[PDB]
RNA sequence: GAAGACGGUCGAACUUGACUAUCUAGAGGAAGUAAAAGUCGUAACAAGGUUUCCGUAGGUGAACCUGCGGAAGGAUCAUUA
């Protein structure tokens, strides 16, 4: 299987396409993990560091997240099988990088970590601005600027 | 001595701009209370495993942590030339 990057658009010819995101449920009750297997390839296909899309699930779900250089596992704590992610797999696009003028997420970020500001720019119609101040992930991005 | 006309004086109503009082519709946003077999933790109650609480300022998935100055409603009404 393969998919469009976002499911709010039903078009077969939509500009954005990517591999599936698949995960393992591991352990037993009071200590369950969900580990995301494709995360480095999905982060490469979306042109972002793999910390940002992993951190967004913990911000929405109300859950802990882990990262590890010794084992390369990316983890969201608790059981999040099937619909518990797959109803909202669009979200890292749908709550950040859709343009309000047109539904075309051909979109870039630049971080000014010395001055508490994240700049945003979409190629599709020239839309520019910043990320939202009520939204969760802004406090993580300013402490973790892009490569 | 009839119709009619100039001038005053009451003053309904009409046009135009502004102010204002009630009721009423709405993209989208952000909160509160019912219900008690959803999810991730374990902040408070026994020294609750870092005593707790107040004012103010900074910081984070969340409960919350840290700096400065107070309170006991404390876990001491007491410590010896």
């Amino acid at each position: 299987m393969s998919v469009n990057v976002n499911r709010s658009v039903s078009d077969q010819f939509y500009r954005y396409k990517m591999p599936r995101l698949i995960a393992k449920v591991e352990g037993k009750g009071n200590g369950i993990k969900t580990v995301i297997v494709n995360m480095v390839d999905v982060a490469k296909a979306l042109n972002r560091p793999p910390t940002y899309p992993t951190k967004y699930f913990g911000c929405e779900l109300g859950a802990q997240t882990q990262f590890d250089v010794k084992n390369d596992r990316y983890i969201v704590n608790g059981s999040h099988e099937a619909n518990k992610l797959q109803d909202m797999l669009d979200g890292f696009i749908k709550k950040f990088v859709l343009c309000p003028e047109c539904e075309n997420p051909e979109t870039d970020l630049h971080v000014n970590p010395k001055k508490q500001t994240i700049g945003n720019s979409c190629k599709a119609c020239g839309y520019r601005g910043m990320l939202d101040t009520h939204h969760k992930l802004c406090t993580f991005i300013l402490k973790n600027p892009p490569e």
